[PDB]
Parts: C-alpha cells; sequence; structure tokens
C-alpha cells in the first residue's frame, strides 16, 4: 500500500498514480500517515457513488476516518460543524446560511461581485507596473474572494485589508506553525466580536441572519455562530486565489484559447467550467468512513473502514471526459457532472458563488488588462508545495 497523499507529478500536474490505477486498480487501498490503511476511490462512477452513498458517514469521531495529517486528527476532537455531519443534523445546520448562496441569489449578486473586481482591477491599473511586475495573486486573486466574503459575513470597509492579510497568514506556505496559528485565533476573535455586536443591532449579512434567526431563539450557541461563520470564510477562500492564479497561468499555456477568450468574454462560463475540471484544487474532502459493508465496484469496503473518493481524478476520468487531460475551453461536456465542487448533499454550498466570481474575473481581466503577461518564463513559476492541493503562491505580471 502506497503513502497517501499523493504528490503532484509536477507543478501544474496532478499525482501521476490516478490514471495508473484508474486503468488497473479503480478501487485499492493506500496508507495514512499513521500508517492505517483506506479505501481510495478513482473513477468517475464510484466517487459520485461514496459522494451520495447513506451507507457512509463523514463523522470523524467514527474510527477508520481517513484523517491525512497529524493536525487534521486534532482537528476532529472539536465540536463539528455542518462540514462534518450526517443527514438529519447536516443540513438541518446548513439551511442556515444556505440563503446567500442560492443560484438566484448569486444572479442578484452579480453586480456587487462585478463591482468588487472592477475596482481591484482599476487600483491595480492606477497603480502600473512601470517600475516593474506585481504580484497578480497579493493584488488580485487574493483580495477579490476576501473582500466579497467578508463583507457578505458582515465585516465592515475599513477591515477588509488587514482581515484577508491574516486569513492568508493562516495558510501562507511561509507562516510558521505559531504564525499561522495566531492568525488563525485572531480571525476567531474578531468573528466573536462580530456576532456580539450583531447580536446587538444586526444588519444586512450573515452573521446578523445567524444571530437573529438561530442565537436568540436559542437554536444555536454564540460560539456556534462563530464557528459557522469562519467555515464559511477558510473552507474556499484559499481554493479560490488558487484558482484565479491558475486560470491566468493556464491561459498563457495555451495562446490561443487566451486569444479566444479575448475576442468573445462570453466565454467565460465554458472557461471557468473546463478550469474547475482541469485544476481540481480542492481533492482531498470527499472522506467518509463505512458505517455498515459496502460494495464499491469489484472491493468490499467494511464497517469501520475509511474511504477517500479522489474529485480530481475522477475529473480526469477518460470514460467520463474524452482527452481529459487536455485543458479545452470548448470542451464538449458529458451528461456526468465534473466533481470540483464535490457531489451529494454535501456538494459545495458555495458552488454558484464560486463560479460566479470565477465568470466574472475571466469576463473582465482581459478587457480591463487585454496585454496582461505574466513576467516570469511559464515553467518558472511558484506552485504550491507539490505534496499540496494544486495552487500558485504569487504570480509576477506586467500588463
Ligand atoms: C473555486 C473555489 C472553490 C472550490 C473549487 C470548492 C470546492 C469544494 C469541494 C470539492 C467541497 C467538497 C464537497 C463535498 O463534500 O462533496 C467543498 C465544500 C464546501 N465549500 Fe467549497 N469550494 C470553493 C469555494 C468555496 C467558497 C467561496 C466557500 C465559502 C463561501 C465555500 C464553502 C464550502 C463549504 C461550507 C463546504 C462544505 C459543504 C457541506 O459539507 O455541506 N467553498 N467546496
Amino acid at each position: 500500500a502506497p503513502s497517501f497523499p499523493f504528490s503532484r507529478a509536477s507543478g501544474p500536474e496532478p499525482p501521476a498514480e490516478f490514471a495508473k490505477l484508474r486503468a488497473t486498480n479503480p478501487v485499492s487501498q493506500v496508507k495514512l500517515f499513521d500508517g492505517s490503511l483506506a479505501w481510495l476511490v478513482t473513477k468517475h462512477k464510484d466517487v459520485c457513488f461514496v459522494a451520495t452513498s447513506e451507507k457512509l458517514s463523514k463523522v470523524r469521531t467514527r474510527q477508520g476516518f481517513p484523517e491525512l495529517s497529524a493536525s487534521g486528527k486534532q482537528a476532529a476532537k472539536a465540536k463539528p460543524t455542518f462540514v462534518d455531519m450526517d443527514p438529519p443534523e447536516h443540513m438541518h445546520q446548513r439551511s442556515m446560511v444556505e440563503p446567500t448562496f442560492t443560484p438566484e441569489a448569486v444572479k442578484n449578486l452579480q453586480p456587487y461581485i462585478q463591482r468588487t473586481v472592477d475596482d481591484l482591477l482599476e487600483q491595480m491599473k492606477q497603480k502600473g507596473c512601470a517600475n516593474g511586475p506585481v504580484d497578480l495573486v497579493k493584488e488580485f486573486a487574493l483580495p477579490v474572494p476576501s473582500y466579497i466574503i467578508y463583507t457578505l459575513l458582515g465585516v465592515p470597509f475599513n477591515d477588509l485589508e488587514y482581515l484577508t492579510q491574516q486569513n492568508a497568514i493562516r495558510t501562507n506556505g511561509s507562516s510558521t506553525a505559531r504564525e499561522a496559528s495566531a492568525a488563525n485565533q485572531e480571525l476567531l476573535d474578531y468573528l466573536a466580536i462580530l456576532v456580539e455586536q450583531r447580536l446587538v443591532e444586526p444588519k444586512d449579512d450573515i452573521i446578523s441572519k445567524l444571530c437573529t434567526e438561530q442565537v436568540k431563539p436559542g437554536n444555536i450557541d454564540k460560539s456556534d455562530a462563530v464557528q459557522i461563520a469562519f467555515l464559511l470564510l477558510v473552507a474556499g477562500n484559499a481554493t479560490m486565489v488558487n484558482m484565479i492564479a491558475l486560470g491566468v497561468a493556464t491561459l498563457a499555456q495555451h495562446p490561443d484559447q487566451l486569444a479566444q477568450l479575448k475576442a468573445n468574454p462570453s466565454l467565460a462560463p465554458q472557461f471557468v467550467e473546463e478550469l474547475c475540471r482541469y485544476h481540481t484544487a480542492t481533492a482531498l474532502a470527499i472522506k467518509r468512513t463505512a458505517k455498515e459493508d459496502v460494495m464499491i465496484g469489484d472491493k468490499l469496503v467494511r464497517a469501520n473502514e475509511g474511504i477517500i473518493a479522489s474529485n480530481q481524478s475522477a475529473n480526469r476520468d477518460e470514460e467520463v471526459f474524452e482527452n481529459p487531460d487536455e485543458f479545452n475551453m470548448n470542451r464538449k461536456w458529458p451528461p456526468q457532472d465534473p466533481l470540483g465542487f464535490g457531489f451529494g448533499d454535501h456538494r459545495c454550498i458555495a458552488e454558484h458563488l464560486a463560479k460566479a466570481e470565477l465568470t466574472t474575473v475571466f469576463s473582465t481581466l482581459y478587457q480591463k488588462f487585454p496585454d496582461l503577461k505574466v513576467a516570469v518564463p511559464l515553467g518558472k513559476i511558484n506552485y504550491t508545495p507539490l505534496n499540496r492541493d494544486v495552487g500558485i503562491v504569487d504570480l509576477p505580471v506586467i500588463f
């Protein structure tokens, strides 16, 4: 049994193991950091099964749960939020914050998302790059998702820049364990204050709705509100930043597609669709433990055994996506859903928001800066460590 998680084949590539497993051993056993074994599922059909099977559980206090790191094991001892719950607890809590993320709500949010992207690009423009390249991540990829989610949660304008910086430190590879920890705790402290304030005088934001609708009636605790708001903040922010950066790098690697996007920004949606399939930046979130024996493919997963369903592998499944390792914005999509945002009940709550943010970015970035260009050779791009989810640390650009 090979150690898991696997390391990416290279900066922008997925681990090489998946393709081989998909073809010769679709459902196999892998060894986790602590020596325990878990079932790794690599085929699209099987990943979808694992994502929806009612015989599987997300509760981390169940023995056999596939925790992939030492810290993951510690985090499992805390009170869980809906991300780690099974029905009926799962939807009872998720329903408390879903309103802001429905397709209709996100469609009505389009002007705000556009306004936010326009303002950040303009700030980038007025500043220029006369003295050299600027980091596309720091100046644009980071603040876009950050400002939007913070604002949606209820954070006031003047506090955005500081909080955006602190949340980054949380996951920055350069941060020491202490720095990452301090910033993490500091965001929780700030959220605790916001809850207290909104409990007194609510505003038109997420935290206020939790206070008024759930905390006040005693449905949930104040700390619960803080944790739910915290989950919404840290669940996909770093991912959104990485996706924007990977999107720019990808367009640079395939000039003809960039030329097409520039000529027709209406292709932004399909470009985003392919980007979320090709670059599965959150590939270790579909995990479970079997509550009872369950058959998957030619294997039997016994009760109390853990399962890791790779949506990244599923998104490169030849049986579902023709020429899967080819980035093609004009891809002819099959009836099967690409799984960049998961599947089933637990499917990313912000899928519509995330796509709207990415679609807005790629339907605007090159109109603002038609000559935007990565300021370093593409083969020198600073990607996230190979033993981590795919992403980009920084991206020097000129325009
Ligand atoms: C491009 C960006 C994003 C990607 C690729 C992404 C991907 C995912 C994936 C793969 C999962 C696992 C779903 C499953 O269990 O099947 C997930 C869960 C989740 N995501 Fe996202 N996400 C992104 C952005 C966001 C943002 C912006 C937020 C916050 C507003 C967010 C909040 C969540 C939450 C709360 C869950 C847990 C849902 C549940 O378990 O019920 N995501 N996301």
